[PDB]
């Protein structure tokens, strides 16, 4: 039971009409190329002749298209969409979110806008963890189902607030393993074997040091418990310049971590806390 | 094992003075010495005894833990002084600076290790505290005991210079890593986010259970972020929402420009790892 439409057959579409296949559910698949329905059907899906039949086939409608794909291949089912659910899992940024929320209710559709935070073979599997924003009611009636594919974390009703919770955390993610490949290539450069280097940085500095200074930072949260002045830092910088050129690794992530750094001094204070760094930005 | 060892901590700024209280607690006897007057007393307080000179403080102990702000210097004076003792050196600057130190110690007779306080000075002697050590293995098994007070002793090798190049490895990571963390609380800042909870988010849940998975992922010896390419349209859109968002670009654009710089050496398709190969 628990019938659900899944629109979009690309790599993550076809994660999750799988991951709710392997739950149990009554799934429709619908896609722009008819080859890429072929292995769902092969798991128990029902392919949809069109896009009508794919959207009245089930209350719930998650989409997973490729960005705009929303408005054309959801469109034609004009009335069939009213008192329907889109879950929307592909937005760009926030604003699109927005555009897509005022289309889903221009036709008389409840709208949440999801941000699936795994890839496409960690969907449905433990450790999947989705965002979600928009209605209360909406996420709290589908609650059960979104479960199948990832545990579901409802943000707030604004629909643009998973993509801005996204994009934020994405933009950590890509700073984070660059500063770790820098690292890597550092402690490689005199023979350290990498596996074990990356179990203490991820196992135990990650946690312990990175993310106990990041909330001794933030003003707001309140280890004893600081990344100390900004002018302590730079000094650390030049370290570690001087570490990577000795040892023949590219300087250009710290040169530009400490320039990053003798900004915020020259605004503030060589004293000004580490986090005032974000003041150069907003 | 002597339980209450003589100990002489050479220099008493924030960190020396940390590192003095410590092992005081512990029950040694510890002497201090530094430069400047004036930064003794509440350790004298504490039951130090103050050394008037290097070579008074030097042959107080056979354990010499060394905190200086740089050690050629300091230790000068007290060269002769120094024939059969140990230095453990905790403030050099880069893995050739770890060298010379061991290369100058030898030559005087004194056993050596390096290392790497990965705390700030209130946690030292606390719950949490680790310092990375390297040098000589049977130094090390012989002061274990005592350098444990200090913090949990992690071993890395023989070799002097590893301490200080772990730790300039691991806070070239954190740097690069709270950029982005500031970066992302100021994105979701510009919407009115409170920033306790996203950070407690980010921290809580992001850092271990995706940036640190995907880190491992990537990690060709360790059993993922897609290709390059794939991750050049993510930035693109993390561009597009921070544009939207009236927040500075820099960063994402920064990261985005790297790997447009890969893609370009012939590793776009190539998995987000050989990102590396840009910097060796
Ligand atoms: N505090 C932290 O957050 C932290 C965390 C991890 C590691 N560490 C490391 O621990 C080291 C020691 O730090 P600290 O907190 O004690 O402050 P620091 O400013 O790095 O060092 C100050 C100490 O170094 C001495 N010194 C400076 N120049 C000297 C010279 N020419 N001859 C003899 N002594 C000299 C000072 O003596 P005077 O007082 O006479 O000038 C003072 O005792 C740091 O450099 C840092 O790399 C610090
Ligand atoms: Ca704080
Ligand atoms: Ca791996």
């Amino acid at each position: 039971n628990l019938p659900v439409t899944v629109a979009g057959l690309g790599p993550m579409g076809s994660a999750l009409a799988a991951a709710l296949l392997d739950r149990g559910h009554d799934v429709t698949v619908w896609n722009r190329s008819p080859g890429k329905a072929a292995p769902l059907v092969a798991k128990g899906a029902r392919q949809a002749d069109d896009i009508v039949d794919a959207v009245s086939a089930s209350r719930l409608l998650v989409v997973c298209l490729a960005d705009d794909a929303l408005y054309s291949a959801l469109g034609p089912a004009r009335e069939a969409l009213r008192g329907r659910v889109v879950v929307n899992l592909n937005s760009g940024t926030p604003k699109e979110a927005n555009e897509a929320l005022r289309w889903a209710e221009r036709h008389g559709t409840g709208y949440l806008d999801g941000a699936i935070m795994v890839p496409p073979a960690m969907v449905g599997h433990p450790g999947s963890v989705f965002l979600y924003s928009g209605s209360a009611e909406v996420f709290e009636e589908y609650k059960e189902t979104l479960a199948g594919l990832g545990d579901p974390v409802h943000l707030g009703t604004e629909a643009g607030l998973a993509v801005l919770y996204n994009t934020a955390l994405l933009s950590m993610m890509y700073s984070s393993m660059n500063g770790f490949l820098h690292a890597a290539a550092l402690v490689g450069s005199a023979g350290v074997p990498a596996a074990e280097f990356t179990k203490l940085a991820v196992d135990w500095f990650l946690p312990a040091v990175i993310g106990q200074i990041i909330k001794a930072q933030a003003p707001t949260i309140d280890y004893p418990g600081d990344a100390g002045s900004l002018e302590m830092n730079v000094t650390t910088l030049k370290h570690i310049i001087g570490t990577s050129q000795e040892q023949g690794v590219d300087t250009e992530i710290p040169v530009r971590n400490k320039e990053l750094l003798d900004r915020a001094v020259a605004a503030g204070f060589g004293e000004s806390s580490y986090y005032s760094v974000i003041e150069l930005w907003r």
